[PDB]
Order: structure tokens, then sequence, then C-alpha cells
């Protein structure tokens, strides 16, 4: 399937993985791991200090993202790259040229896919039994809805994270940034990319609370 969520997520994850040893100036609209993945692009080879190559999973066509050490022309350049490379480099009849994953429907939060977040949180809690930024009033209700006594775990999962290593590392499920639990203890620090589903921390808990009020 072209719009399969799991394939999109794995493309995003691989892009983030091979980009870790490099700093890239993404933008929320034109060029970012999300838009690349939504257009079927996967990492092709290891990126040099100057350019990051990608290959289409159907075409096998190659595109490249430049690197510079910047803010003056990022917008115009990235819009050009989106039109000419992320779309253009596709072969004429490749499905990814004229089609794109519906990110609003499948990736970003909506009332029709909030249940997936509920499932994720419940599954994480079950696998465990097997971060305060909301009012005590609110976290009480959120923890109650998930039948969980550990408020901090509920908050952490509401931030979209999941444990990564035996170490203090924790990884986001939608943008795959890595943060230390020590960082998130008593800090406003937002570890998400600007384009992440969870970048606005209050969005998911707010939708969940509004859902609670309607039951
Ligand atoms: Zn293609
Ligand atoms: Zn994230």
């Amino acid at each position: 399937r072209l719009h399969d969520l799991r394939a999109l997520l794995k493309r995003i994850c691989s892009i983030q993985n091979y980009t870790r040893h490099v700093l890239i100036e993404w933008d929320v609209r034109w060029v970012n791991p999300l838009t690349l993945a939504s257009k079927g692009w996967e990492p092709y080879q290891s990126a040099s200090q100057s350019q990051v190559p990608f290959k289409c999973c159907c075409c096998h066509a190659i595109m490249t993202i430049p690197l510079l050490k910047v803010a003056d022309y990022t917008m115009k350049l990235n819009e050009k790259i989106w039109n000419s490379n992320i779309i253009g480099n596709h072969l004429q009849k490749c499905p990814w040229r004229e089609n794109q994953v519906d990110l609003n429907k499948e990736y970003y939060l909506s009332s029709q896919n909030l249940i997936r977040e509920i499932e994720r949180i419940h599954t994480e809690i079950d696998r465990i039994v097997s971060f305060h930024y909301l009012s005590e009033k609110e976290i009480q209700k959120l923890a109650f809805f998930f039948d969980c006594k550990d408020y901090s775990l509920v908050g952490l999962l509401l931030l979209g994270y999941t444990k990564f290593q035996k170490d203090d590392l924790v990884q986001c499920t939608a943008c795959f940034h890595r943060a230390s639990l020590k960082k998130l203890e008593y800090t406003e620090f937002n570890g998400h990319a600007l384009w992440c589903r969870y970048y606005n921390k209050e969005l998911l808990p707010t939708m969940l609370l509004e859902l609670i009020g309607k039951e």
C-alpha cells in the first residue's frame, strides 16, 4: 500500500538514523524526514559532510540534499528541492511522483486516530507490568483513564516517548529523537522536531481530556 503508516514510520526512522552523524537544516513544510518519507524516499548511502543522498523505493532514482555551515536562503532552496527533487527526480510513471501519503490523516493527531495513541499507551503499560506539565487535576484523570498508578509514566507516554536502551536514553515514536530521562525531569526542554506529531506537548493530553469529558 502506498499510504501505509508503518512503512512511512520506518522510512522516517531510517532517515533519522542515518542523519544522526550529520546536522541538517530541515523546515516544517518543504524538506524534512517526514516529507521525504511521504514521497517514498529512503536513505541511499552514508551522507558525506557536504550532501545527503536518498533513493526512491520504487524508482531507484537518486536525489540529494545539500549541507552548508545558511538561514539566508533556506526557504527558497528547500521549496525548490521539494518541487524539483522530492517530486521531480521521480521517474515519470512512478507512483510517488504524483501521489503522497496523507500526513494529516495518518501521521498527525486527529479524532479518528487518537485511539491508536490510546492503544500505544495501554500496550506500553502492559509490557512494563509484565515529567509533570499538567495540573494535578488533569494528570489524575489521565492516569485514571489508563488504570495506572504511576503518574510519571503516564506523562512520559503522553509525550510520545518509549524506552530505548538500558541507559537513560528514551526515543520518540513519531520523530525518533533521543532524550535522556534526566533532561525531562524538571525541564521545559522539548526534544521533538518541529514537524513531529507530538511537538506541541499539550495537544495529545488535551484531546484525551476532552474525550474523557464526553463519556
Ligand atoms: Zn520514484
Ligand atoms: Zn517526536
